[PDB]
RNA sequence: GUAAAACAGCCUGACCCACAGGGCCCAUUGGGCGCUAGCACUCUGGUAUCACGGUACCUUUGUGCGCCUGUUUUACC
């Protein structure tokens, strides 16, 4: 459909596979040099992006104003080449949509497009252990390695998939002013 | 680099195709022009990247003289153009010394090899049947049938064959476009 | 002959000047220019299709990297 025409084109553009010391994550590069990974991928000093070593020029891992974990890292890396700014595709508050569809980019998951289905702001949730505030839930079973993965729906991205537990799965929500 | 115009290349036109006869690297020349290995033999539709496609035409290539050249080209039913990379194929063969072959198929998922020097090569019997125009590389290579053989600003031909450290390519004329 | 590094750039009377004229391209009376080597985003329009949210190619503009010649500097064949 459209919703899986967005996507081909999103994860064509704009995604990446990424290496660090605990896995492989699909990454999303969202403007200029700057992309996002989950909080829980720690990226180092280097990352292998497609298997090729690029150097991390800044690294914040994201928090509310009260303080408590967002689960993103906002990284800006040392490189010629600039991302197509998806910045008018991200949303200002969490999105509820009705249909959704999650991108995975990993030699695991390669050209992974997976329907969830409803997509509804969460807010907090014990992840882990961690207290993370502004998620998204969507219903699926998730397994291990698509942390990373792209939650889109056509002309939006809604967040980035953190994490899951047997039928239900979450996004960090993907908010227009942590950038610019 | 090479490596990074042919990661533009494979990006931008190439794809995953399956026929009755296999997987192979499709590349796309320009609008809903495309080329495969003559060998696929496209029915009245192909799994490109999973989505099956109408093809509207499969031309398949030879000389004058009626000779065999492995190259079927065919039309797709689909909106999207391709970039039209025609200003990369030279009008006739080209010898290059270090060239790369990029491959994009399930067995081999994002693959780029630098095969070496290049050099025309012509005449062969390509499983009983003669074929003209075959570019020849030194390198190890089956299931590689359509591989994108090229070179930063040329494209140059698609991977038909090999033997052992052998590889043959089929090679692209700027004139079979059009 | 090969490797790092700096200045410059359409041509016409190594640099910086100065004038004058010859040429191409523009979003023009105002400006840009080495590309047989490109890659990336970006901007003006277009063409097509779509669940009207997009997406694909065409073209154009910048900038980053890459590259080519003139000239030259250190350490080496």
């Amino acid at each position: 459909g459209p919703a899986f025409e967005f996507a081909v084109a999103m994860m064509k553009r704009n995604s990446s596979t990424v290496k660090t010391e605990y896995g492989e994550f699909t990454m999303l590069g969202i403007y200029d040099r700057w992309a996002v990974l989950p909080r829980h991928a720690k990226p180092g000093p280097t990352i292998l992006m497609n298997d090729q070593e690029v150097a991390v020029l800044a690294a914040k891992e994201l928090a509310d104003k009260d303080g408590t974990n967002l689960e993103l890292t906002l990284l800006k890396l040392n490189r010629n080449e600039k991302f197509r700014d998806i910045r008018g595709f991200l949303a200002k508050e969490e999105v509820e949509v009705n249909e959704a569809v999650l991108a995975i980019n990993t030699s695991k998951f390669p050209n992974m497009y997976i329907p969830v289905g409803q997509v509804t702001e969460y807010g907090f949730l014990n992840l882990g252990g961690t207290p993370t505030k502004r998620m998204l839930m969507y219903n699926f079973p998730t397994r291990a390695g698509q942390a990373g993965g792209v939650l889109m729906s056509t002309g939006k991205v809604l967040g980035i998939h953190v994490g899951g537990n047997g039928h239900q799965g979450f996004s960090a929500a993907l908010l227009k002013h942590y950038f610019n």
